[PDB]
């Protein structure tokens, strides 16, 4: 069905809204899983704007492909959680 990168594209607003408060922890979780490099993680951790921080993480992760996207979503949903109106 839906590719992880497509999930991120469709849920971009919700992810950006629900992940801001704990974006540091998310960065940490993703560094510890190899999804981010050290420099990537520093660059993102240093952004003072937490919304832009999440927005850029999402883009960075979409650019790395589907596995990276899955990893972000699995970490995301631990803090943010996972009707049929699209039909």
């Amino acid at each position: 069905q839906e590719r992880p990168s497509e999930t991120i594209d469709r849920e971009r607003m919700r992810l950006v809204e629900t992940l801001q408060a704990d974006s540091g922890l998310l960065l940490d979780a993703l560094l510890a899983r190899g999804v981010l490099t050290g420099p990537e993680y520093e660059a993102l951790d240093a952004l003072p704007d937490a919304e832009r921080r999440v927005r850029r993480l999402l883009l960075l992760v979409q650019g790395k492909g589907e596995a990276a996207c899955q990893e972000l979503l699995r970490c995301a949903q631990r803090t943010a959680g996972a009707w049929d109106w699209q039909h």
